[PDB]
């Protein structure tokens, strides 16, 4: 029958047997622990040590395997996905399916999973009541038998599968048999941008209900118009008989302290001519000055669902976090708790370099808490339901959260091919109700979302109804089909730009200021993805946050997305490195569009994270004369747990700090008057620095987290004193091959053929390694590379530009190399063209001065042919012959800052170890820039001037040719690259170009000027 | 103090090069012991008789951000026409050069002055690569105005009825100029884009007879 009858092939079949829906249970016996959320004896954990066997198709499977354990099986960890035990490879592809479109239909050759378990159950559990196994996520399709017999089938990968299991079992030793499918007509519906994995790859648990039992209940939460006042209505179902004894008590607690409580017997209100539900009740329970959740202050209420008898005897209890909070669109503006929000969001896929997408408590911990510390307030769930756990956690510590139906058919033509056909509706049906039934309960849910990139069909519209009918308390998005549909109460675009429109046909990505003003058009617009973090990004976030705090309709988005998707692999040496589509053999594949994180996938902090925990934050500054004005953007709270820190720093040098008590109203301000500061001694400019800083400790923060900083520039002493003449003078000795500078134990040698300085001296020691010359460009970072468009990779990409034009392979010829002695210094002159097949593309003029004082000037002037793409650089490069421990420099930092990603550093002394000069980004490329750079020390060498650098072990060329970081190999000696310009980053997508224009190197002409001196 | 400041002499020195002389300056504009503004240059004269001008400004942060960066004198000649490549032939500023088009104009004098009844800075030209006046050349990158009248008088007279063209003319070349914003006319209006706020600045010029 099974292998008859092809289930997997049919989207008309996404189940047999499976019981309904519903909210977590647990079945508690006893109340105070339903109230207290303890373990439940009735609710049994099947994770551990599993039998499993692989094979390459379900027909492949022994018919023995029903009734007894497989000699050829191996014990394994479930839950677990099976690629990561290496039975089969992951797949990493994007919007391409890794099956042929055929729907329904799935390869032949279809990796199946033989899962099994002899576990025990107690006696007590099958002489009374009802047994029922729960599989919280199989990928992607399973059929499931007990004791040899048959008990059902299940589709979607991210909700959970529930089988009653009750006729099934003996008292003692049983066994599961669970034959997994990797491909299933659900397949067609789950084409998210992720791995491709399969398996038992969340919890299997046994419930325990008794035969009359609560089945379903659902929590609502009604307010008064100032909040003062609320009801909590409880519709409670119940399975089993019925009879005139029943009750259920609903009661609700504030931690110890009931603060509410009802009680009914079953039977609802009339409801049609056919009377009401016999089964179903309903609580209503008033609540006075009700404490109120939000991501700021997460105040959970506990509510106690207890079915009994009239003379108190518990039959079972259920129970659940109420956070009181509620949620409308009203005036175009999405409101919590009467108030408009500001997400500060971000997209999370359940990702672990090991486990791969089995998740736990620790890891999903770790990720609330960094989103948290960094200014993150709430998540989307890209692009399926979250493993049940994540959404109590983010109940707790206040999160918000846009739960997803799993449905992505991205690589339909056209994309939404199957959700306009009817045929489609029934699957596509069950990935939302079933999503609702399960979720509807937790406070931090916010809004309820469609799904991703599947079109606009009318199952969407269908299904967009559904949800507003049966949950009215939350809105419903979805951006598919351009993003403002009709199945969409939020304006929800991806990679929308600031001020740019992108018209697309059919569904074009306007500029999001344009796009809330489009005629006839009242709804609030949030990104449900924006910034795409992909390795060096996020060039331009600071332009996103402008936006969102002018424009009250422009409410915020999603950044994409948290965790870099990369997996760890094992060489030779059995080290770990980490791996990205196509590392595992896996064809076709997307390579390193894996990895879009804001954190690696061990959740180590990328760059791009400060710079997103700075935008985010939720104090504002402004500064007059000597008052700080601190505006709270705080909906809710005060600001009880902070203090301003601030400081002024004369070129890096303290001078004067102090601390000041924070006591802002949500929305409100603060004046802040700084005490008349000492007169500073000498030259240079005056920095102030404040930051507001957490005292204490709170669930998501240790004492002392800094979560707001900001810096202004005060007064500027410019430096007029004449530097006292130095007695040396330096010689010039002419050769026909080179110019040498001696000033004492020191040596400049300029080559003369080629018309660089290819080496300098302290007495014997070599400085360099490879001699000064001018750079133009760049290791590409992904978002310089984008896609491949078809016949050949897109001709628009920056990287393609550049290679095209000649940029990499540029020769420099020289036009001008003179020498001259003056009255104190030698000036050398130099003069260079870049050529390629004819064509001038830059000219490079430079002057070195070297005077008695043993440093040497160096003025750059050059010529940009306008007709060429625009340079990612213009600097200087060379490799030091020294490697050296410190890097010690004043100007932005501490992290790596980018000319369009630098509001987060700070204008400073740093002084860090060389390899934290040095970003390790999985796919290599240009890292470690640091801006508005005074002064650099590296061992013996000083640099000054207004320039960006980066100084690593790793030349341009090197990290231009390898693809994995891990691959890298210090180079000897240092490579350090001195830009007067660098071209912004970009990011607003990673697949076309995005630097802005103002961050181009468009001038055509740039002049710059360093000193190079010993210290 | 930017109308009031005097500058002051920090260095002040020559060269003798191969092909070349080379005078490098130096000065410093005060204004009650602050420094507003720092000028660095050297002029290199070669053996074609061509003055290159090299000149960096720093302005000192916490000072007003200033109307232009540029250089200024009264040339002796009054000559009929004046011929430039660069943004016109009208009168265009950086914030309002759109309708210009980069090309040779070639006006009489007059025209490189607009006479607004109120007396101001007027007849700036942007985008210029070569300016000829009489004997005289001027190439780069620069903004200039030319006319019989002095920034000072244009300065303290009301009505433009009560000009006098004065002796010879000046000359106003500008590497950077500031924006004359207009959004309105009673608080600031130029954008931030349009105000000299670098705080270093760079621009070169070459004199020369053609
Ligand atoms: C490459 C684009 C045509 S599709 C683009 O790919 C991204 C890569 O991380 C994400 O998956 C986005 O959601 C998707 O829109
Ligand atoms: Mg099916
Ligand atoms: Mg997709
Ligand atoms: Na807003
Ligand atoms: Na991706
Ligand atoms: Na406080
Ligand atoms: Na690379
Ligand atoms: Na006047």
């Amino acid at each position: 029958v099974v292998l008859q009858r092809r289930d997997w092939e049919n989207p008309g079949v996404t189940q047999l047997n499976r019981l309904a829906a519903h909210p977590p249970f647990a079945s508690w016996r006893n109340s105070e622990e339903a109230r207290t959320d303890r373990p439940s004896q009735q609710l049994r954990s099947l994770n551990g040590e599993w039998r499993f066997a692989w094979f390459p198709a379900p027909e492949a499977v022994p018919e023995s395997w029903l009734e007894c354990d497989l000699p050829e099986a191996d014990t394994v960890v479930v839950p677990s996905n099976w690629q990561m035990h290496g039975y089969d490879a992951p797949i990493y592809t994007n919007v391409t399916y890794p099956i042929t479109v055929n729907p329904p239909f799935v390869p032949t050759e279809n990796p199946t999973g033989c899962y099994s378990l002899t576990f025990n159950v107690d006696e007590s559990w099958l002489q009374e009541g009802q047994t029922r196994i729960i599989f919280d996520g199989v990928n992607s399709a399973f059929h499931l038998w007990c004791n040899g017999r048959w008990v059902g089938y299940g589709q979607d990968s991210r909700l959970p599968s529930e089988f009653d299991l009750s006729a099934f079992l003996r008292a003692g030793e049983n066994r599961l048999a669970v034959m997994v499918l990797r491909w299933s007509d659900g397949s067609y519906l789950e084409d998210q941008d992720m791995w491709r994995m399969s398996g038992i790859f969340r919890d299997v648990s046994l419930l325990h209900k008794p035969t009359t039992q609560i089945s379903d209940f659902h929590v609502a939460t009604r307010f008064n118009d100032d909040f003062s006042r609320a009801v909590l209505e409880a519709e409670v179902q119940m399975c089993g008989e019925l009879r005139d004894y029943l009750r259920v008590t609903v009661s609700l607690w504030q931690g110890e302290t009931q603060v509410a409580s009802g009680t009914a017997p079953f039977g609802g209100e009339i409801i049609d001519e056919r009377g009401g539900y016999a089964d179903r009740v309903t609580l209503r329970l008033n609540v006075e000055n009700p404490k109120l959740w939000s991501a700021e202050i997460p105040n959970l209420y506990r509510a106690v669902v207890e079915l009994h008898t009239a003379d108190g005897t518990l039959i079972e209890a259920e129970a659940c976090d109420v956070g009181f909070r509620e949620v409308r669109i009203e005036n175009g503006l999405l409101l919590l708790n009467g108030k408009p929000l500001l997400i500060r969001g971000v997209n999370r896929h359940e990702h672990h370099p090991l486990h791969g997408q089995v998740m736990d408590e620790q890891t999903m911990v770790q990720d609330i808490l960094l989103m948290k510390q960094n200014n993150f307030n709430a998540v989307r769930c890209s692009h399926y339901p979250n493993h049940p756990l994540w959404y109590t956690l983010c109940d707790r510590y206040g999160l918000y959260v846009v739960d997803e139906a799993n449905i992505e058919t991205h690589g339909m033509v056209p994309m939404n091919r199957l959700t306009d056909d009817p045929r489609w509706l029934p699957a596509m049906s069950e990935r939302v109700t079933r999503m609702v039934q399960r979720d509807r309960n937790h406070p931090s849910v916010i809004i309820w979302s469609l799904g991703n990139e599947s079109g606009h069909g009318a199952n969407h519209d269908a299904l967009y109804r559904w949800i507003k009918s049966v949950d009215p308390s939350r809105p419903v998005q979805y951006e598919g089909g351009g993003a403002d549909t009709t199945a969409t109460d939020i304006i929800c675009p991806m990679y929308a730009r600031v001020d740019e429109d992108q018209p697309f046909p059919a569904v074009p990505k306007w500029s999001i200021k344009k796009w809330l003003s489009l005629p006839g058009e009242t709804r609030p617009l949030i990104l449900c993805e924006y910034a795409h973090a992909m390795g060096n990004s996020l060039g331009g976030f600071a332009k996103y946050w402008q936006a969102f705090r002018q424009y009250p309709r422009l409410q915020g988005g999603f950044v994409w997305d948290w965790v870099d998707q990369s997996l760890i692999k094992y060489d030779e040496n059995g080290n770990p490195w980490s791996a990205y589509g196509g590392d595992f053999g896996d064809t076709p594949n997307d390579r390193q569009f894996c990895m879009n994180g804001l954190v690696f996938a061990d959740r180590t902090p990328h760059p791009a994270l400060t710079e997103a925990k700075h935008q985010q934050q939720f104090f504002q500054f402004r500064l007059s004369g000597q008052t700080i004005e601190v505006t709270s953007e705080y909906l809710f709270r005060h600001s009880d747990n902070e203090l301003l820190h601030w400081m002024v720093a004369l070129d890096g040098k303290p001078l004067a700090s102090g601390e000041v008590p924070l006591d802002v109203a949500p929305q409100g301000k603060q004046l802040i008057e700084l005490p008349e500061l000492p007169q500073p001694e000498s030259a240079g400019q005056l920095w102030l620095t404040v930051r507001v800083v957490q005292p204490n400790a709170t669930a998501w923060s240790e004492a002392g987290h800094i979560s707001a900083w900001q810096q202004w520039r005060l007064a500027e002493n410019l430096s007029v004193t004449l530097p006292a003449a130095s007695h040396a003078i330096p010689h010039l000795t002419t050769s026909e091959m080179d110019f040498c500078i001696e000033l004492g134990n020191k040596r400049w040698q300029f080559n003369r053929q080629s018309g660089f300085l290819s080496q300098m001296w302290i007495g014997d020691k070599k400085q360099l390694l490879t001699p000064l010359r001018d750079q133009f460009t760049r290791a590409p970072l992904d978002n310089d590379i984008g896609v491949a468009e078809a016949t050949r990779i897109d001709p628009n990409a920056w990287v393609e530009r550049w290679k095209a034009a000649g940029h990499y392979q540029a020769e420099a010829a020289l036009l001008q190399c003179t020498a001259d002695t003056l009255a104190d210094a030698v000036l050398i002159t130099t003069a260079h063209a870049w050529q390629h097949q004819g064509k001038t593309l830059f000219i490079s003029r430079k002057t070195y001065r070297i005077d008695g004082s043993g440093q040497m000037a160096i003025t750059v002037d050059v010529e940009v042919a306008s007709d060429t793409p625009h340079p990612a650089r213009i600097g200087l490069n060379c490799q030091l012959a020294q490697v050296a421990e410190r890097v010690n420099w004043l100007g932005l930092g501490p992290q790596e800052n980018y000319p369009d990603r630098l509001t987060a550093a700070c204008f400073d002394r740093w002084d860090l170890p060389l390899s934290d000069m040095y970003t390790p980004y999985v796919f290599p490329s240009e890292n470690g820039l640091r801006c508005g750079t005074r002064e650099l020390n590296y061992g013996p060498h000083q640099w000054r001037g207004d320039f960006q650098f980066n100084i690593s072990r790793y030349s341009q060329q090197q990290l231009m040719e390898t693809s994995h970081r891990h691959l890298l190999h210090a180079e000897e000696g240092t490579w350090l690259n001195i830009d007067g310009f660098h071209m912004g980053i970009g990011g607003d997508d990673s697949w076309s170009p995005s630097v802005s224009a103002e961050f181009q190197l468009s001038a055509g002409r740039y002049h710059y000027q360093l000193v190079w001196c010993q210290k």
